[PDB]
């Protein structure tokens, strides 16, 4: 499936599903300040940036 369910990622950077999907295929262009919250809580989860369903 993925390393970690984004929701994971998501809840504890206290953000709706919608932006980490987005943010995680750079949504083509986003707004910075929402990648910077979403990059701490990546490592923190032990998550790796581009991880989308592509492995099963």
């Amino acid at each position: 499936m993925k390393p970690v369910t984004l929701y994971d990622v998501a809840e504890y950077a206290g953000v709706s599903y919608q932006t980490v999907s987005r943010v995680v295929n750079q949504a083509s262009h986003v707004s910075a300040k929402t990648r910077e919250k979403v990059e701490a809580a990546m490592a923190e989860l032990n998550y790796i940036p581009n991880r989308v369903a592509q492995q099963l």
